[PDB]
């Protein structure tokens, strides 16, 4: 069957690249299309910044936050991979929406930590996961230490099926207003960090948006959505390949994208 | 201090085989300092900042909508169009998405999408005239407007004309308060200027700018800075055909340092 070919082709990639590949593909209601290691825990790393932006948009939607509110900070906000936070430092602030867009589209760690400071830290992120029906995903630490990805450490983890269903809830399940949903979809399409990962393995006519992550100890992840053959899907891909180079991990996730493509065009 | 400014720029020109045009003006357009300030230079991608101002004026005026979807096909992809490429499958970019990509990524396809909408180079030149700039002129779309053929007056500005245009947009009331603040934040958050002017400015200055890189050694940076609680508009245009690309970045950064010495004096 198409699902057997999907499993077999992912297992080939696992053997040949010394990797473990977690995938979940769901329809807009969260029904499983296909998956692999669906219930295995993986470090979230920067992929949680997409649910973080959804959390922020829900607060704007409910009138408990303003997108143009200025979030002041100083040099101690700057951590590794904080390009926008660095540029705005002299000005003294980033707005709520500026920080959320930098977190999603540049994977800006400082902007992420700026938002975590405002919402009540990792506990508030986890509370949001639980609220939208995700009993699995957990944020325990801020950036960058949440990405240390120690094998077997359950902090800062999700599973592919939990996160795919969280993506579907945000994009298709009514978690956000129509306007906020469309905005976050456009942010995912316009992401600047994913050119070499999943969307490099999907056909060029598919509409794709995603959020990448890179973890210590070989983690490389990509979560988001694709629209193919007049059908919408949510997808979460988590990989661990400790001996691959960084470029080789990009190619690994792109190869997963091609295996997904072969499945969808066979469905 | 003005003699030191001139002398240090001419040392850079001599040692780098370069021409350096600079103008610094106060918020009202009065000259603070300059060098070759009325010599014409190719504007290349720096015109994308006045283009975004024109777009904001039309949104301000009700003749454009910021969320209007601009459809396109792969024909609109030209060199250096990263956002346009990412949004291609979706089939559109909004007016505001395109404008922000033009300013902050120097996206050429997004720039051309906006030029398509306003009626092309003639309308952008008309906007320069409307804001009191009788010098700057757009003749072509991207990337051919950046050909920078020696002596060609097409697609040129002068440092003083463009510095005064920056001041008019940011400080002279060309845009509403809200739109002025937005375009200022876009310039601060620009992704392309880390190695040019702001690399040569002190780190507490609030700086925003728009870069350009042209054929035949053009390297430009225009924008604003707030230093010692005073606001300035600045335009730097340079031509250095024999430098490497990294050395042209270093050249503009060195001009930033010469500017810093003048301001602090
Ligand atoms: C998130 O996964 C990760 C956090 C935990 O640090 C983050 C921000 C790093 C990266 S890759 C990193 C950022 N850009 C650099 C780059 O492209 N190179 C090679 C210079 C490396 C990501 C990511 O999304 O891929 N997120
Ligand atoms: C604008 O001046 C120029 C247009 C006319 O092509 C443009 C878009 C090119 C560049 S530099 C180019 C884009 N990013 C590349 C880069 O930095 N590297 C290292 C590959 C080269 C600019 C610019 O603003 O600097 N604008
Ligand atoms: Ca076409
Ligand atoms: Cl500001
Ligand atoms: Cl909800
Ligand atoms: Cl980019
Ligand atoms: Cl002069
Ligand atoms: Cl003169
Ligand atoms: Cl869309
Ligand atoms: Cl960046």
């Amino acid at each position: 069957s198409e699902k057997l070919t999907f499993k077999t082709d992912l297992e080939k990639l696992e053997r040949e690249k010394a990797a473990q590949i977690g995938v979940a593909i769901v329809d807009p209601q969260g029904e499983i299309v296909a998956g692999h290691r669906m219930a295995q825990r993986f470090a979230m790393c920067s992929t949680f910044k997409f649910p973080l932006a959804a959390l922020v948009f829900e607060r704007i939607d409910s009138g408990t936050e303003r997108g143009d509110r200025k979030l002041s900070y100083g040099p101690d906000m700057i951590v590794e991979w904080s390009p926008a936070t660095e540029r705005f430092l002299a000005s003294g602030h980033m707005t709520v929406l500026e920080a959320a867009q930098a977190a999603v589209q540049l994977s800006d760690n400082g902007a992420t930590n700026l938002l975590l400071r405002e919402i009540g830290g990792p506990a508030a992120m986890t509370q949001y996961f639980r609220k939208i029906g995700d009993s699995v995903s957990r944020l325990d630490r801020k950036e960058p230490e949440m990405s240390d990805n120690t094998p077997g450490d359950l902090r800062d983890t999700t599973t592919p099926i939990a996160m795919a269903r969280t993506v579907a809830k945000v994009l298709y399940g009514g978690a956000l207003t129509s306007t906020s949903t469309h905005t976050i979809e456009r942010w995912l399409i316009g992401n600047q960090t994913g050119d070499a990962t999943l969307r490099a393995g999907f056909p060029k006519d598919w509409v794709v948006g995603e959020k990448t992550g890179t973890c210590a100890n070989g983690g490389r992840n990509d979560i988001g959505f694709f629209k193919a053959q007049e059908r919408d899907y949510a997808v979460a891909v988590y990989t661990t390949a400790p001996k691959l180079s960084a470029v080789e991990r990009d190619e690994l996730v792109a190869s997963v994208g091609q295996v997904i493509t072969q499945l969808i065009l066979s469905t």
